[PDB]
């Protein structure tokens, strides 16, 4: 009765919430359906509808770094239409490559990989061997992919774990800690 929903694709993603794009049919209707679920799951999946006058939809509250099935339903008011369904993936929060590129007699330098998120700060630990206490947390500005080491102690081994910390709400969040090792 009207036309299919197609040339849709997925970006404005991130890692707890990420955006779908798609055109509309030739003719008028009267909102779209879209609902998605990640194939990793059978439990019930979310359903979020969006208006006629919009060709995107900003997911949130969803597991980051992980596939999820978006599928896009039309709707002209009581007719229907072809499911434009697609699927993208959410954006991981734990980054990769932590190594050191600077080590200073009393500081180092941090580097990972960064992710498509939109990371508030990170918590790294110190790794003394035995200095005089436990790891060090500090937190870390968001300064960018590459953060400092200072506070660090010469003669003894070393090692360095950091907890990029995501804000969620009421509630941040922290994904898994990468820890590498240090020598001082």
């Amino acid at each position: 009765g009207l036309d299919s929903p197609t040339g849709f694709d997925s970006s404005d993603i991130t890692a707890n919430s990420f955006t779908v794009h798609w055109v509309a049919p030739r003719a008028p209707i009267t909102g779209y359906i879209i609902r998605h679920h990640a194939e990793h799951s059978v439990g019930r999946p979310r359903q979020d509808r969006v208006p006629p006058s919009r060709n995107s939809i900003t997911l949130t509250n969803l597991n980051p770094g992980t596939e999820y099935v978006v599928s896009i339903i039309a709707v002209n008011g009581r007719e229907e239409s072809p499911p434009l369904i697609g699927q993208q993936a959410t954006v991981s929060d734990i980054p990769r490559d932590l190594e050191v590129i600077a080590s200073t007699p009393t500081s180092l330098l941090i580097s990972w990989e960064p992710p498509a998120v939109s990371v508030r700060y990170y918590r790294i630990t110190y790794g003394e061997t035995g200095g005089n206490s436990p790891v060090q947390e500090f937190t870390v500005p968001g300064s960018k992919s590459t953060a400092t080491i200072n506070n660090i102690k010469p003669g003894a081994d070393y090692t360095i774990t950091l907890y990029a910390v995501t804000g969620r709400g009421d509630s941040p969040a922290s994904s898994k800690p990468v820890s590498i090792n240090y020598k001082t």
